[PDB]
């Protein structure tokens, strides 16, 4: 409106303690109803058993492959588990073409087929029939720990025949197709789950996964009394919340921005995953964009004049919003950034674009760790002890390669966690790894 000043405009990102006490509670409760039998077909946060369970009792060495596949590119690894264990792993990235990211899901999994086949070659693998375990970063209702059809696509990946179909039968067809090889798929999981796992291997205290890349969720082992999905008390299960979809039963409208609708509205998925549309990678430059447009409009960027790169949609990748943020004081990182925009940009200008990113990023990372506490706090209910030691396993480009969105991510965590001594592992090749490790668990549990 009228009077507009540039912290003004950028204030309005910010969140107060109460503010976040209020996203937690409210993110406590979406995660009971997604739990309980009553309110699971119409909760906003699935809470999806995942049919990986804390009681087997033994593993075993052997060679075992891993498929990760997310919403662009996808990597196949084998690990080599021998012996106290030892873990060894090789791999190798792989992209998704246009005539599949538009195509099939027979399409895509020919691709990803062809791609295992070559991989195996290439290492001399063939002979030996290998088990599977498959990381799939989507949302997955399971049957079991090797069945599970996907509910819908999300983070704007689109591939039809897919949504309402058995993931595992798809990869399980396409390596038949093939039928130059044979291959077990023992075990599907979400990245989150994989990513838990992974870490759960060097710290057994690790009982949540959580993943801020180019989407955002989070996964926490689960009393089985609670799981009212599947029958049985004993033991845990892992949960993965898609807790992407918070706020998509309107229980963040009073949070939302005028940038936050845009996004939405412009997105491939109108009215879903809002609470991952406030953190995620996949939106956080399309947010500072039109913060930045939003200024220029102002006349308080840019002496009002935007570039063409800069009025479309997609061009200021999250990418730049980091190499902003890592700028030393001397505004060149900032610059290459802007320059490369079809931007002549003063020092004030740059200045401001970086307090703009600072602005969205850190409103990602307090709304990220509001999440990351209501499961954290949620947990600890059902813990006798008075501090709750916990090992959080993370991975994702927004968390690793943001230049400080872990440590603000960090201080908010624990300033809504008393009681509770968090331990923060960042993932190595988790997603992927995580697979390979839980197959060998239910290789050995199945004998
Ligand atoms: C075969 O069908 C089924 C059914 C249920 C099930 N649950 C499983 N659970 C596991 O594999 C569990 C899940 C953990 C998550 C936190 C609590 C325990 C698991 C336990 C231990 C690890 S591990 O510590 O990473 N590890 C893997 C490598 N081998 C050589 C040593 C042990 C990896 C996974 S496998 C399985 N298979
Ligand atoms: O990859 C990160 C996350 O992205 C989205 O939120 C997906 O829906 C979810 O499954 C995944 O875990
Ligand atoms: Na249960």
């Amino acid at each position: 409106g009228p009077g507009s000043m540039v912290e003004q405009i950028l204030a309005e990102f910010q969140l107060q303690e109460e503010d976040l006490k209020k996203v937690m509670r409210r993110m406590q409760k979406e995660m009971d109803r997604g739990l309980r039998l009553e309110t699971h077909e119409e909760a906003s946060v699935k809470m999806l058993p995942t049919y990986v369970r804390s009681t087997p009792e033994g593993s075993e060495v052997g060679d075992f492959l891993s498929l990760d596949l997310g919403g662009t590119n996808f990597r196949v690894m084998l690990v080599k588990v021998g012996e106290q264990w030892s873990v060894k792993t090789k791999h190798q990235m792989y992209s998704i073409p246009e005539d599949a990211m538009t195509g099939t899901a027979e399409m895509l999994f020919d691709y990803i087929s062809e791609c295992i086949s070559d991989f195996l070659d290439k290492h001399q693998m063939k002979h030996k029939k290998l088990p599977l375990g498959f990381t799939f970063s989507f949302p997955v209702r399971h049957e079991d720990i090797d069945k599970g059809i996907l509910l819908n696509w999300t983070k704007g990946f689109k591939a039809s025949g897919a949504e309402g179909n058995n993931v595992v039968g798809l990869l399980r067809d396409a390596i038949k197709r093939r039928g130059d090889f044979e291959m077990d798929v023992v075990a599907m999981v979400n990245d989150t789950v994989a990513t838990m796992i992974s870490c759960y291997y060097e710290d057994h205290q690790c009982e949540v996964g959580m993943i801020v890349g180019t989407g955002c969720n989070a996964c926490y082992m689960e009393e089985m009394q609670n799981v009212e999905l599947v029958e049985g008390d004993e033991g845990r299960m892992c949960v993965n919340t898609e807790w992407g979809a918070f706020g998509d039963s309107g229980e963040l409208d009073e949070f939302l921005l005028e940038y936050d609708r845009l996004v939405d509205e412009s997105s491939a998925n109108p009215g879903q995953q809002l609470y991952e549309k406030l953190i995620g990678g996949k939106y956080m430059g399309e947010l500072v964009r039109l913060v930045l447009l939003r200024l220029v409009d102002e006349n308080l960027l840019f002496h009002g004049e935007a570039s063409e790169q800069l009025r479309t949609r997609g061009a200021f990748e999250t990418r730049f919003v980091s190499q902003v943020e890592s700028d030393t004081g001397d505004r060149k990182q900032i610059y290459n950034i802007l320059s490369t925009l079809g931007l002549r940009p003063s020092t004030t200008d740059c200045d401001i674009v970086r307090r703009a990113c600072e602005s969205v990023s850190t409103r990602a990372a307090h709304m990220c760790s509001a999440g990351l506490a209501g499961v954290i706090n949620r947990m600890r209910e059902s813990r006798s002890e008075d501090v709750m030691r916990i090992t959080v396993g993370v991975d994702g480009s927004v968390y690793k390669l943001h230049p400080s969105f872990k440590e603000r991510f960090h201080a908010s965590v624990r300033r809504l966690t008393p009681s509770c001594e968090i331990t923060f592992i960042e993932s190595e090749e988790g997603s992927g790894r995580g697979a390979a490790l839980v197959s060998a668990v239910a290789c050995k549990k199945a004998c």
